[PDB]
C-alpha cells in the first residue's frame, strides 16, 4: 500500500481517547529499519491480538486476522484515505476510489463477479498446461552461472500468464510487466504533486495499452478474460470506464505479487537447501512447500487492509469509525496457537491451517487459485530439474509498505 501522511496523527488522537487502546503494544512498521521478524514483533503478538502503529491498528493473531478480514463493519480503506490525504481530482484519485479493491457491497459483487470465472477449478485446470509449458521453457533457457532470477524467471512467468489470461500477445510480456509495475500504486496516496504525476503517467501508459486491447476485443473477441468482460459491457452490465478499470485492477494485482513470491521461494530455499532436495526426491511435496513459503515469506506481510465504517468492539477493543485496520499475515503465520514450531521453515509438516497470504472476506485475492498454480508448477519443476539455489549478489528489495518484494534476486543453482 501507499503510505499516507498520517505520521501517527489520526491514530494518535484516537489513541488519546480510547482506554481499550492503553495496553496495546506499539509497532512502528513505517520505520526504514523495522523488521517483521524482530523479537519485539513476536513479543507484541504474545502480549496482544492487536497492536497500534502510526497508520492503523495491526492484527497479529491468526484467528482475529481472519475474523476482521471478513467483518462487514470494516470496509475498504482507500476512499477515506484519499479524502484525508486530499488527492486532487484526476486519474490517480479516480483509480484509487473506483478500482475493485476500493469498492464495497453491491458494486463490488457485480464487478468482481464478471472476473471470477477464469479462477474456478475447471478454468485453472484449463490453463495448467500453459503454465507447465511456460515454466519448462523458462528453465530450458536459464543461464548456467550467476543470474537475476527475476529477469530470467520470476518476471516472465507471471507476465506470460497474465498475457494469456487477458488475451494479450505473449510477445508483449516484457512490456506488460513494466506497465504493471509503473502504475506505482504504492505511491498513490502521496501528498507530493511530483510523485503523483509519476503515478498519473504510469496509470496513463497502462491504460494506453489496455484500452487498445479492449477496443480490439469489442470487435475481435477471443477466449480470454478481456473478451468476457467486454461481453458484459455489450450486455450493458458495466460501462467503458468500469471495463478498463476492472481489467487494470486484475493485471496489476496479478503480476508483481506473483513475481515477488516466486523470488521469495528461491530465497527461502537458498537458506534451507536440504528442503529443496526433499522436493527433488519427492516432488509431490511441492504444494505443501508452496504453502510453507506463503506462511514463512508472504509477499504481502500485510494482507487485508480495511477501515471501520462504524464504532464497534471486538475482543475487548473499541474500534472507532475511520480507524484503519491492517491484517498482519506475516506475524499471524507464526502464531503458536495455530502452527507448530512456527518460527522454523519446514516444508515437511502437513499443517491443518493454511497460510492467509490471500486475505479473506469478499475481497479475498481474486487470483488465489492461479497464484498457487503458478507457484506450485514453478517450485516442482525448479526443484526437480536444478541444484539448490544460492545467492549470488545483492538482493534489491522494494521499499513499499507491506510488501516483501525482491526487485532483483541474483543467484545460481548449484555451487558448480
Ligand atoms: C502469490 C501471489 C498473490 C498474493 C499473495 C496476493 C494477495 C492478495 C491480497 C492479500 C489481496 C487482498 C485481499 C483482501 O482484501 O482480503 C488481494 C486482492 C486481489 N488480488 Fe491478489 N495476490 C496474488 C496474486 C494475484 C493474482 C495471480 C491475481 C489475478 C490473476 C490477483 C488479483 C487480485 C485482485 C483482482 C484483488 C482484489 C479482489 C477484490 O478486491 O475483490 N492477485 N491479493
Ligand atoms: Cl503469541
Ligand atoms: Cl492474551
Ligand atoms: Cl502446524
Amino acid at each position: 500500500i501507499s503510505e499516507f501522511d498520517s505520521e501517527g496523527s489520526n491514530m494518535s488522537t484516537t489513541a488519546h481517547t480510547e482506554p481499550s487502546w492503553a495496553d496495546l503494544p506499539f509497532l512502528d512498521f513505517t520505520d526504514p529499519n523495522f523488521s517483521w521478524d524482530s523479537p519485539e514483533v513476536a513479543e507484541a503478538r504474545e502480549k496482544s491480538w492487536i497492536a497500534r502503529t502510526p497508520l492503523a491498528l495491526l492484527v497479529l493473531r491468526y484467528a482475529e486476522a481472519d475474523q476482521l478480514a471478513r467483518d462487514k463493519r470494516l470496509i475498504s480503506g482507500f476512499r477515506g484515505l484519499v479524502d484525508m490525504v486530499g488527492t486532487p481530482e484526476g486519474p490517480v484519485r479516480d483509480f484509487m476510489v473506483d478500482f475493485l479493491q476500493s469498492l464495497d457491497g453491491a458494486d463490488h459483487r457485480r464487478l468482481r463477479g464478471l472476473a471470477t470465472h477464469p479462477f474456478t477449478p475447471r478454468r485453472i485446470t484449463a490453463v495448467q498446461p500453459f503454465v507447465r509449458s511456460t515454466v519448462e521453457q523458462l528453465i530450458d533457457k536459464l543461464p548456467q552461472g550467476d543470474f537475476d532470477f527475476v529477469q530470467h524467471f520470476p518476471h516472465p512467468l507471471p507476465a506470460l500468464v497474465m498475457c494469456q489470461l487477458l488475451g494479450f500477445p505473449l510477445e508483449d510480456y516484457d512490456t506488460v510487466g513494466r506497465l504493471s509495475i509503473e502504475t506505482n500504486l504504492g505511491l498513490a496516496l502521496s501528498n507530493d504533486q511530483d510523485i503523483l504525476v509519476k503515478v498519473e503517467q504510469g496509470l496513463g501508459r497502462m491504460f494506453d495499452y489496455l484500452v487498445a486491447a479492449i477496443e480490439k476485443r469489442k470487435v475481435e473477441p477471443g477466449d480470454d478474460l478481456t473478451s468476457d468482460i467486454v461481453r458484459a459491457f455489450h450486455d450493458g452490465v458495466l460501462d467503458d470506464y468500469e471495463l478498463r478499470t476492472l481489467v487494470a485492477t486484475v493485471l496489476v494485482a496479478g503480476y508483481e505479487t506473483t513475481n515477488h513470491q516466486l523470488a521469495l521461494a528461491m530465497y527461502d530455499f537458498a537458506q534451507h537447501p536440504d528442503q529443496w532436495m526433499k522436493i527433488k526426491e519427492n516432488p509431490e511435496l511441492a504444494p505443501q512447500a508452496v504453502e510453507e513459503v506463503l506462511r514463512w515469506s508472504p509477499t504481502l506481510p500485510v494482507t487485508a487492509t480495511r477501515v471501520a465504517a462504524e464504532d464497534f468492539e471486538v475482543n475487548g477493543v473499541r474500534i472507532p469509525t475511520g480507524t484503519p485496520v491492517f491484517m498482519c499475515a506475516h506475524v499471524a503465520h507464526r502464531d503458536p496457537r495455530v502452527f507448530a514450531d512456527a518460527d522454523r521453515f519446514d516444508i515437511t509438516v502437513k499443517r491443518e491451517a493454511p497460510s492467509i497470504a490471500f486475505g479473506g472476506g469478499p475481497h479475498f485475492c481474486l487470483g488465489t487459485a492461479l497464484a498457487r498454480l503458478e507457484l506450485t508448477e514453478a517450485v516442482a519443476a525448479l526443484a526437480t530439474r536444478l541444484d539448490p539455489p544460492q545467492i549470488a549478489g545483492e538482493i534489491t528489495w522494494r521499499h513499499e509498505l507491506g510488501v516483501a518484494g525482491p526487485d532483483a534476486l541474483p543467484l545460481r543453482f548449484g555451487a558448480a
